[PDB]
C-alpha cells in the first residue's frame, strides 16, 4: 500500500491506477479487466460492448496507439545549482534528476494531462524530485528553497484533477517535485482521545489497512483513497463516501503540522473545538500547496462498525428521487452513503425509460442498521420508491473503484471523457441537472460533433442546504479537428451553466488552475485580496509556485 | 424581543440583564428573584442564604455601595457631523447612550461600573438599520479617520468591547440592534436569512411563528446576536443536535474598509480554496461588520423531555461521558457537575455518598420515537458507570437554573463576593487531572494572596466531542479585607489560566480572546499562524479603522 519511489513499477505513468489493471477486448469478444486486484478484475462483461456501441455509435474497430512509456529525448533538461546540491546530497534525502520520476509529477488526472501524456509532452516538468522521510527532512528543504531560491511544488499521490501540480511554463527557477510518499507514519494510535498521529504522505489504502488492525478505521473513503494521501485531502478539502457518519476532511482534522517558508504552523494543543480567532487550520485547508508543506496532522478515528448493509431503490423518475433524497436530508437520516443515479447511468450500470436508482450503504450497530433501513424504505415508498434490492446495491459500489479505469478504455477507441462536480441549493438541484445536461448536447453539436454526447448525472452527497452533483459526459471524436479544444470549451460551457444554475465552482475537485478564472466571482474581490495577503506574508518570495487559486 | 435604544429601559445599566429581575431578601427572610420572567422568578429559595453563609463566611449584614448610575466630553469632527446628519442613521452622543456600550461581562467591567469609571468609552454610538447603512458609516469612517467598535447584544465577556486607553480618534460604536429583521426564510433549503443585529431569543420566537428554530442556545441567547455569536464563535447548549456557529452559517455579508466580503453561491458544501467564513468567525471585530447571515433552520423539535443521573464521583461520571461520546449518542444536552455543583444546585431547590456524588443533567428532544430509544441507551450506559436515574424534574431543574446564574453574580458582589466563570476545551485524557489542577490552583493562590475563607472552586463538563470536551470553572470569593480585590482576582484567574494550559486545555472554547487572553495567542496559535491573522488585518483594514485591538 506504500507507494514506492519509482512510481511507474506499479502504476501506469499514462494512466489511471495499477499496471496490473486495464480493461481490453478479449479472446472471445466481450470487454474484461486484467490482474486480479478487484472484484470484477477476470470477469468477462457480456454486454458492455452493445452498450459503448449503443451509447457512443462506434464498433470498437478504430483503436489508437498511445505512448507506452516516456520519450526522454522530449524530456526538457534538468536545471540544477551545483552548490545547492552539494548540500542536499550532506542531507542523505533521496532524490532523483530522471526524466522518468520528474515527468511522472508533473501532471495528475485531468483528462488534457492524460492526453499530452500519451500523445504530446508538457511545456514544463519538475528539475529534481525529493522524497522526505519526515518532517525535520522538510524543514531542510524548505531553508534549502529560501538560500537557492528554488521553487517547490508539493506532491502526494498525484491525482489531482484541477492541474494543482502542473508546473507553471514560465517558471524560470529550479522546481522541486517534493515528494511525500516516503514520509508515511502511524506515528501514533491514541485510544482514549480516538485519534491517530499521521504523516501526510500515507495513502488512505493504507491507513485504514493499518487501523483496522487494532480495530479502528477513518472511514473517510475518497474515490482515490488507493493513492491520495492525507496532506492531500486537506489540501483540496476532499470528501468522503462515508462523509455523513465520518465527516469530510474538515470535520475530520484535529490537528496539523505545516512547513511554510515563515516558519512551523502548529496550534499548541489538541482541543477539540476552540475559539482563538479564526481558525488558522481553515487557512491551510484547500490552500493547494501554496503556502507551504503539510508534514503532520491529526485525524479522528472510530471503532470498525459492527455490521453493513447495502441497498437500492427504484424511482419512477430522477425528480421523485431527488424528492425523496432531500426529504432524507430533511429528517437528518442519511445512512453511510446515499446515490441517485440518473436513468443513462443506470442504463450504464446494467451493461456490467425515465426511471433513476439511488444505492444505499448502512453502517454502525447492527439493531440500528435495520432500524435506519426501515425508516428510509418508508420514506422512499413515499415518492414512488420501490426496494430494487440488497444484491443491486452491492453491485454499485463493488464498482466504484474501476469507473476510473474505464477512461483509459475509452481512450483506446477515441471518445474523451470526464467527470466534473457541484454543490447546490436544494432548490435548483433539478434545474441545474436538466440545464447542465442540455448545454453540454448544444456545446457539443455546435462544435462539429456526430452523435450527441453521453451525459449524465448523480447526487453524491445530501446536505442540510443542497446536495452534491457529479456529471459525466463523453463523446467519440474521430473527425473532430481539434479533440482537445471542443472538449475543453465544452467543459469550460458546463461549468458556466453550473455557475449560472446557482451551483458552486467545486464541491470537492477544489481550483488548482482549471478553475482559477472563476476564483474572484465566487468569493468576493475583498475575500480573493485575504487569502493573497496570507500567501504573501507566508510565502514572500513564492517558493510555493505552483500558481493555484491566485 | 428587539433590544431598545436606550437600553436602560429594559437593561441594568451595572450588571446582567433586566432591570425588573434581581435577587433580594423577601418579607420571610429568604432571598428570591423579583418579576416574573423566569420560571423561578418570585420562587423564595429557602436554603439558598445558609449556603452562601456557609460558603464564603457571610452574615449578610452588611452590603455594598454601588455608584447609583466622571465622563469624557464627546469631542467628534463637524464635517462629519453634518454628513452624518444627512443620512438620517439614529445617533447619540449622550454619557449614558455611551457608557451602556463600553463594556461586556466580565467581573472587572461590571466591577468598575459599580466602583470606578471607565478610562476610555465610545464617543458616538450610531444604529444603523440595514446594510447600507453600515457601507456609508464605514465609507465616513475611513473618510474622516474614526475607529469603529461594532457591538450586538453587549455580552462579551473577553474585553471585545472594551476601548483602548490610549486610543485618541473618535470612537464610533456601531450598535446593530436595530438593524434585526429576518430578511426571509426559505422554507425548502431549510434555511434563514437574517441581519446580525437579531437576538436569540427573537430568532426563536419569530421562527417559531412558522413552525421552524435554530436551536442555537447559548446562555445569553435573551441578548446575544447573530453578529456576535459569528464574531465570537460562540457555541449553544444543544449544537449536539443544532452545530455551533461554524455549522449553522451558510452564508454571510461583511461590510469592511477595503469593501464588501461575500460569497457568489449558498451551496452546502464547496472546495474553493481557504474557507474564507473562517477569516471572519473568531474575528471578534477586528476586520469589519457582519450585516447580514444565512443560518441553517430546523422543523420545531415533537418532543422535548428532560432527566438526571447521578454517578458515586465525578471520576466516574466523566468516565460515562466520555462511553457517551464513544457511541456518539449524547442527547440534545449533558452536563455532568462536580459535587459542589449538586450541593449548590440542591441548596436552590423551591445510599451513595452526599459528599462524593456528582449529577449530570439530560435534555433529549426530537422525534419521540427516536427519543424513547436514546434515552434507554444513555442511562444503560451510565448503570455501567454506577449512574442511577435522579428523575426528570431535577434534570428540568439543572436547565431553567442556566439563565438565573448570571443573575447571582450581581448578588454576591453587593455582599463582597466577587466570582467568574471560565471555560476550556481539552482531550478526553486529560479531563479529570485538568478538572482537579485547576481548582487546586485556585485555591493556593487565593490562600497564598491572603483570602480568610477557601474560594467556591468548582468545575462541571458542559459539551462532549469526539476528541474531547468543554470543561466550565466557577470561582468565587469573599473578599471583605483584602487590599486590591480585583488585582487578587485577575491574577488568579490568569494563574488559573496557566494551570489550564498547562494541562493540555485551549485558550477558550466559546468565549473567545478579546483582550483578555491576548497573552496567550500566539503561543496557541504559532507565530507564523498569528502573523497570517495580522496580514489578513493589515490587507481588509489598512487604517484600522476597526480598532479595538483584540487579538493581536
Amino acid at each position: 500500500g506504500i507507494i514506492p519511489k519509482k512510481r511507474q513499477e506499479l502504476m501506469k505513468w499514462n494512466g489511471w491506477g495499477y499496471n496490473d489493471s486495464k480493461f481490453f477486448l478479449n479472446k472471445k469478444g466481450q470487454l474484461e479487466l486484467t490482474g486480479k486486484r478487484y472484484p470484477l478484475s477476470g470477469v468477462a462483461l457480456p454486454t458492455f460492448k452493445d452498450w459503448i456501441q449503443n451509447t457512443f455509435g462506434i464498433n470498437l474497430d478504430h483503436k489508437t496507439t498511445s505512448k507506452a512509456s516516456l520519450n526522454p529525448s522530449d524530456t526538457p533538461p534538468s536545471i540544477v545549482n551545483e552548490d545547492f546540491l552539494h548540500e542536499l546530497k550532506k542531507t542523505n534525502i533521496s532524490y532523483s534528476q530522471e526524466a522518468d520520476d520528474r515527468v511522472f509529477r508533473a501532471h495528475g488526472h485531468c483528462l488534457h494531462e492524460i492526453f499530452l501524456l500519451r500523445e504530446g509532452m508538457f511545456e514544463r516538468i519538475p528539475d529534481i524530485v525529493l522524497w522526505p522521510t519526515c518532517h525535520d527532512d522538510v524543514v531542510k528543504i524548505v531553508n534549502l528553497a529560501c538560500k537557492y531560491n528554488l521553487c517547490i511544488i508539493p506532491i502526494g499521490g498525484g491525482t489531482s484533477v484541477s492541474y494543482g501540480l502542473m508546473c507553471p511554463a514560465d517558471e524560470t527557477r529550479t522546481i522541486i517535485s517534493l515528494d511525500t510518499s516516503q514520509m508515511n507514519r502511524i506515528l501514533w494510535v491514541d485510544e482514549n482521545n480516538l485519534t491517530a498521529h499521521v504523516e501526510a504522505g500515507i495513502t488512505g489504502q493504507e491507513l485504514e489497512r493499518q487501523l483496522k488492525e487494532s480495530g479502528y478505521c477513518t472511514g473517510h473513503e475518497p474515490d482515490s483513497l488507493e493513492f491520495s494521501t492525507v496532506g492531500g485531502w486537506i489540501s483540496t478539502r476532499a470528501s468522503g463516501m462515508k462523509k455523513n457518519i465520518y465527516g469530510n476532511i474538515e470535520d475530520l482534522v484535529v490537528h496539523m503540522k505545516v512547513v511554510t517558508p515563515r516558519g512551523v504552523i502548529e496550534k499548541s494543543c489538541q482541543g477539540p473545538r476552540m475559539s482563538t480567532g479564526p481558525d488558522i487550520h481553515h487557512f491551510i485547508m484547500g490552500s493547494e500547496g501554496t503556502l507551504g508543506v503539510i508534514t503532520e496532522a491529526t485525524i479522528k478515528i472510530r471503532p470498525t462498525p459492527e455490521y453493513q448493509k447495502y441497498g437500492s431503490v427504484a424511482f419512477p423518475n430522477f425528480e421523485q428521487g431527488v424528492a425523496c433524497l432531500r426529504e432524507i436530508a430533511k429528517q437528518r437520516c442519511a445512512p453511510a452513503s446515499i446515490r441517485l443515479m440518473d436513468n443513462q447511468q443506470f442504463q450504464f450500470g446494467h451493461a456490467l425509460n425515465q426511471l433513476s436508482v439511488a444505492t444505499l450503504l448502512f453502517e454502525g450497530d447492527r439493531e440500528k442498521v435495520l432500524q435506519h433501513e426501515k425508516q428510509v424504505y418508508d420514506i422512499a415508498a413515499k415518492f414512488g420508491g420501490l426496494a430494487a434490492g440488497e444484491d443491486n446495491g452491492q453491485r454499485g459500489y463493488l464498482l466504484t473503484y474501476v469507473i476510473a479505469y474505464m477512461r483509459d478504455l475509452g481512450l483506446e477507441y477515441y471518445i474523451i471523457g470526464e467527470s466534473f462536480e457541484t454543490s447546490a441549493p436544494w432548490d435548483r438541484v433539478v434545474d441545474l441537472c436538466r440545464n447542465v445536461k442540455e448545454r453540454i448536447r448544444r456545446e457539443c453539436k455546435e462544435k462539429g460533433v456526430q452523435f450527441p454526447p453521453l451525459s449524465t448525472c448523480r447526487v453524491t452527497q445530501t446536505y442540510d442546504a443542497g446536495a452534491c452533483i457529479y456529471f459525466y459526459f463523453a463523446f467519440n471524436y474521430r473527425g473532430i479537428s481539434d479533440p482537445l479544444a471542443v472538449f475543453e470549451q465544452t467543459e469550460a460551457a458546463a461549468r458556466e451553466e453550473i455557475l449560472a444554475n446557482g451551483g458552486s465552482l467545486s464541491h470537492h475537485h477544489g481550483v488548482g488552475k482549471l478553475r482559477k478564472q472563476w476564483l474572484k466571482e465566487s468569493i468576493s474581490d475583498v475575500g480573493f485580496g485575504m487569502l493573497k495577503s496570507v500567501k504573501d506574508y507566508v510565502d514572500p518570495t513564492n517558493i510555493f509556485g505552483n500558481r493555484n487559486l491566485l
